């Protein structure tokens, strides 16, 4: 085949043709040494034969079958450790993946974007039984002219491996680099939970870099006590293909840094296992204390943000389902299904409103409006995961990078963090600043904090009910968070009026409003729901960035929203009839 | 101007037009804060006003004059700290440099290569008063359409700066990265040697990355005891342009790694100054001990190499000036000035030979041949810096990466290492292996070491004189090594017969043979000298790699040879008449 001159940015290509054989770079930990060391002296073989470990390149289905046959365990004892962060899967037995330059198809992405993205990519191939798929040169890592692949099955690696009765574990590691600390932590917690008779097979794309790092880690976990670091590095080269201590002349600038980085990593992991033979202190914790940690963003709050100043007027982005459509329509901020003239059916009895966060003054202005229109009890639905409250009548929040001050916290932890920080602020003189477009404070000055309430205290004091869902800013509400809302709707009083707010009354607020609208009016089209929620003053839930630039970190998260809001529409179509007896989480998991 | 679609791999372009002004990103350590921090809280200014420091982008001559006028010291107190590893200089007052993609013109090169290479690049412009020079866009860092520049002066930055009565210090740092540990050590020895009233001006190309790293280091050296790491980082952003703690969303994969690497560097440097306020322990030594050191190659010997087996035949590549011209001429391994029919004028009375290293058996075969041709005392001129000797009649050496086992050592240290290691080998059972094309041992097996001698003992025991010059393998003989040979010729007998040898009888041997040939026959052309030394069985001293690939690390060293052998030719022309009274070192420095 011929090299493809201008390949797409992301090309679906063949990883492994389906052939009855052991795959590329296959080795078992008990294999004999091949080749020599630079000194001519062989490293001790101590501990090698009882490691119960093998490794290789990625594999087709027939190559997996050859692996399973060869290893001296049953499938039930076999764990496929899939180190590939790049999106991949199977068409029948043929292994395919989505390739970008340097094999960085999922460059920068976290596991929780990569896993569902990969399923979607693969899902897009179902409903066809033949496809032109690029070939690939492993020597130069470049796209070659395509062949047609026939198939009637599309599977993730997990599905294929489990259908063979084996076990599966995924780490989404970028090609060319060491695992970051949290992925080391994740591996170790998996490792510690293994049955003693477990057989581990590590693989990446080529069974070279990422694979050898983990073969070295494995050897260290079994043998660091009795075997030197240097011997481990050498012996994993002798039975394999890569010497992690080799920084060759041909590697320069960036590539050279990465070879250096991953060599240093295995040195630090060796030291960690040596000092912590019980594996009690997590690697990330040990590494931080010893200043050899990988870098991670810190999302913790570091400033009191002024969300909204105490003012006698309706809060920003306020609307009810009786409101007028907006006149400032921007089609470029809409998306799939958008119409300027959606049906208003059901809106007169939906009893729903939304807005940005509210100061005391803004709550006072909302009160008569909502009571004017409400036919039953009024609930303020606070959708904010981030810690917030009221200082001197002003709405404030504890702002961290990306507004992810409470990322990873459950509801109980959120409320505990919230109460604690608000209390601690009482009577202090603190910076409370509005943030500009760059999230930098504007004219920051200390101000004396005289009064401090939670929003709940404020809301209940004014005769309304309160409910909190801790939804993370910028992202599609989690399954748990959506289930919490559905459960809420099942028991809420009839004629209840729901007022949703988040920080800006945009992303999270419009998402929940659209989900509730759908639930109550399943006969209205997805596009009409999204369109009217937009027209009434929300954003468009299915917005996607046309041509994402590198600094546009929200791109994947908008895409996830666009995708998941459609799914949720389907969920409603299928479960509204019997009152949603089946949950969103259970439905997803089927 | 217009972007250049396909610029040359290396393009001479304009850095700074000559303008009367302070340069880009100019700041002084005592400057006021501009902008805000993310918390809205400003860092202490403690110690800022007494640091006696400024920083900026690179500067034109007039921009330097603006700098000198602005700062509150005399030029004699001002130190230009030039952080640029890329080759640069001055045409009249205009700053110019040689640009490759990512500003990596000298990617991978050491200071010893870059400094003389830069002077050579600038020297190539001195035979003109006008040049077409590319323009440059600082926003995108890309070459733009060229303009003509007129000049009658070509200068290094050092020359331009010293001509204004100021001081100069150079570190050859690659753009985009932190400094490696040895450059930190070099900066520190410089810093500690400063007078108290010294004023430091740091600059790189943009006054952004490398410059801010060093401004932070300075602030740390002055203020670590009293000011926190975070405050230093913030305040250097506030008076400047870069926050080293910021890893922006737009930086991905490789670029991201570099930002991370340099942030972590300034953290480690902080800790080092905090822990070592006396700056006694070097940074590199502290960093190693704490496992946060940058990676450096290790050139130390790790194996006994079999250089040549004891055998009853002339040593490899043996030749005298009465030897036949070779029949296997390969023009592609020749170079500038090659002729297949050079004069043999002077060879009849040039009492010289050369070969590869010799075993005992090969020395015995040599003896009658040399004694046949010699008209005076015979001297064996051992040119090897690397440690070697004789085991059981075989020539052996202590081999390290690149055969640089004794890199950096003086002659006394080389001989001390040599005696020590040879003695320690006696009676031991050790690996003594021939190395393959990849420098890996062939069929290594331990052998009993029964007899051990230095080459000097072997030679003198056979009634010959010995002299040692510790020349590093692969590279052009140093100035001190050439002077040492010249001093030898000045005190040796008229009709002394010199037999040069190294490991292979190629690079070092042929260079010294060509240098002596020139000295004794200054009326023979450079080309003829190099050509006949090649034809008699040496290599071609002025060989350069045509189109050097990334793995061909010797490229720069061959170029250095090709260059310096011509220079030595000129030295001979200018100094043979009086018997080389002025040394090579003195003549180079003028
Ligand atoms: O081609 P061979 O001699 O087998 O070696 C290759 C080339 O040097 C590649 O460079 P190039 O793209 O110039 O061919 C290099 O990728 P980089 O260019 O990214 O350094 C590979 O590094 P790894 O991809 O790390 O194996 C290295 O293994
Ligand atoms: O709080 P909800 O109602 O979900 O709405 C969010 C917040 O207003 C975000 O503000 P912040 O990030 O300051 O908390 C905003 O980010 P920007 O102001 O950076 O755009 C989001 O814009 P998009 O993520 O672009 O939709 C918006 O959807
Ligand atoms: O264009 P602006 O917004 O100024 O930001 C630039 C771009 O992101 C560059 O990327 P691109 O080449 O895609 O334009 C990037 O170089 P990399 O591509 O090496 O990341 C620069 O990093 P620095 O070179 O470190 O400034 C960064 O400052």
């Amino acid at each position: 085949p011929a090299v493809v001159k201008n390949p797409p940015k992301l090309a679906l290509k063949i990883d492994r043709a389906d052939v009855n054989q052991l795959p590329r770079n296959f080795r078992m930990g008990s294999d004999k040494y091949v080749g020599v060391t630079k000194t001519g002296i062989m490293p001790t073989r101590k501990g090698m034969d009882t490691m119960n470990v093998s490794a290789s390149s990625c594999f087709s289905e027939k190559e997996l079958e050859a692996i399973l046959k060869k290893v001296p365990v049953k499938p039930s004892q076999f764990y496929d450790v899939d180190l590939r962060g790049e999106s991949h899967g199977y068409l029948n037995g043929t292994a395919v993946s989505w390739f970008a330059n340097h094999d960085w198809g999922n460059d920068g992405r976290t596991e929780d974007i990569i896993i569902p993205l990969e399923k979607e990519q693969l899902a897009s191939l179902k409903g066809s039984t033949v496809k032109s798929i690029y070939r690939f040169d492993d020597k130069k890592n470049v796209i070659l002219s395509p062949v047609y692949v026939n198939y009637n099955k599309v599977r993730t690696e997990e599905e294929m491996v489990k259908q063979h009765g084996a076990n599966y574990f995924r780490l989404t590691l970028q090609d060319h680099f060491r695992p970051d600390d949290p992925d080391v932590d994740k591996f170790l917690e998996f490792y510690k939970s293994l049955p003693k008779d477990a057989w581990l097979h590590y693989h990446s794309y080529a069974g070279m870099g990422r694979t050898t790092i983990f073969m070295v880690m494995h050897d260290i976990l079994k043998n660091a006590k009795d075997v030197s670091f240097d011997d481990i590095i050498q012996r994993q080269k002798l039975i394999g293909i890569v010497d992690l201590s080799e920084i060759p002349d041909k590697k320069k600038n960036y590539g050279r840094k990465a070879y250096i980085e991953r060599y240093q990593f295995v040195q630090h992991f060796y030291d960690y296992v040596k000092e912590n033979p019980d594996l009690k202190t997590p690697y990330s914790v040990w590494a931080k204390k010893n200043k050899v940690n990988s870098w991670e963003p810190d999302y913790n709050g570091y400033i009191w943000r002024l969300d909204t100043k105490d003012r006698n007027q309706l809060p920003r982005n306020f609307r009810t389902m009786n409101s007028a459509f907006r006149t400032d329509v921007n089609v470029k901020k809409t998306g799939k299904g958008f119409t300027p003239t959606p049906t208003r059916k059901g809106l007169d009895t939906l009893y729903m409103s939304g807005s940005a966060e509210f100061s005391n003054g803004e709550l006072q202005a909302m009160l008569p409006v909502l009571k004017q229109q409400a036919k039953g009890p009024i609930y303020i639905m606070d959708l904010r995961q981030e810690t917030h409250g009221v200082f001197n009548g002003n709405a404030v929040s504890w702002y961290g990078l990306r507004d992810w001050g409470n990322l990873g916290k459950n509801k109980a932890e959120v409320l505990k963090d919230e109460n604690s920080r608000l209390n601690a602020a009482r009577g202090k003189s603190l910076i409370v600043a509005e943030l500009d477009k760059d999230k930098m404070p504007i004219d920051p000055k200390p101000v004396k904090i005289e009064s401090v309430m939670t929003e709940q205290q404020l809301v209940e004091k004014n005769g309304l009910h309160y409910y909190r869902i801790a939804a993370t800013d910028h992202i599609w509400p989690s399954a748990a968070n959506i289930d919490e809302f559905i459960n809420f709707t099942r028991t809420m009083p009839a004629n209840a009026w729901l007022h949703f707010h988040s920080q800006a009354g945009a992303g999270r607020t419009t998402a929940y409003m659209a989900m509730y609208d759908m639930m109550k009016n399943p006969d209205v089209s997805l596009g009409d729901i999204l369109s009217r929620q937009y027209l009434l003053g929300g954003n468009y839930v299915a917005y996607e960035i046309a041509k994402p630039k590198p600094d546009q970190w929200k791109a994947d998260y908008y895409h996830q929203k666009a995708h998941m809001i459609e799914k949720f529409y389907q969920y409603v179509q299928e479960n509204h009839a019997d009152g949603f007896k089946t949950s969103w989480s259970q439905w997803l998991a089927a």
